[PDB]
């Protein structure tokens, strides 16, 4: 996260890191709780991992430096994407983990609530990137969870911003003009999580962008209220 200021234990307990651990361990890409045994995440994210035998799902952390050999972790049964996944840029860029077992939800590991039935023409004002990724595009991974008040941008701006790429409705964008705070590097596949009537939903998923936190070259996010059928159905 550019621009973004540190957490506190328990401030996003839906936030979880990704491990891999091939060729050795490191994180990989954010994600979010949305059920007892479910992680919504980035496709983009399992470019060249084999499988789900090397993923590690870590809930409840704030700093990566808790993560020792005896922390605790979820392995994942299934990794399911998109089946019109190619590349971020395209879109579809979502996938589900499949845990091999149930989350107990405790303070500091709890779900966050789809965009509801009913809210298609809320406007969000209230939203927020969250992740240990870059502070700058040539950094490194932080060590404690980063955070960002980011506001939306009207799709027709963003074209504007992306004349090279189609931004579809399936797309929603979000940062300042004048730049400043973004994801960046190792943000990917979190959550953009906006409160509404003091309620938690999560309405994109940290996709892509030009750059970290330019002007006028929003950071790029899979719009999760066009994909809550596609969710319903691989989770049912
Ligand atoms: O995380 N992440 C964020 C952005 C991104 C950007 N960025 C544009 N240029 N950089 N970021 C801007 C706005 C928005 Cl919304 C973004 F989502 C793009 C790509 C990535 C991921 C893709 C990898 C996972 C497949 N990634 C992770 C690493 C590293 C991990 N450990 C050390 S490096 C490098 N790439």
């Amino acid at each position: 996260i550019v621009g973004g200021t540190a957490s506190v234990r328990g401030e996003w307990p839906w936030q979880v890191t990704l491990h891999t651990t091939s060729p050795t361990q490191r994180h990989l890409c954010g994600g979010s709780i949305i059920g007892n045994q479910w992680i919504l995440t980035a496709a983009h994210c399992f470019y060249g991992v084999e499988s789900p035998k090397i993923l590690r799902v870590y809930s409840g952390i704030l700093n990566q430096s808790e993560i020792k050999e005896d922390t605790s972790f979820f392995g994942v049964q299934e990794i399911i994407i998109h089946d019109q996944y190619k590349m971020a840029e395209s879109g579809y860029d979502i996938a589900l983990l499949k845990l091999e077992t149930t989350v107990n939800y405790t303070d500091s590991q709890r779900p966050i609530s789809l965009p509801s039935k009913g809210d298609r023409n809320v406007i969000y004002t209230d939203c927020w990137v969250t992740g240990w990724g870059y502070r700058k595009l040539r950094d490194k991974i932080q060590n404690t969870l980063q955070k960002a008040k980011i506001p939306l941008v009207t799709n027709e701006e963003c074209q504007k911003r992306y004349r090279g790429h189609k931004i579809t409705h399936k797309m929603i964008c979000a940062g300042y003009r004048e730049g400043g705070k973004d994801a960046c590097k190792g943000d990917s596949g979190g959550p953009l999580s906006c409160k509404h009537n003091e309620v938690w939903h999560l309405v994109g998923i940290t996709s892509w962008g030009e750059g970290c936190a330019q002007r006028e070259r929003p950071g790029v996010y899979t719009n999760v209220v066009e994909y809550v059928d596609w969710i319903l159905e691989k989770t049912q």
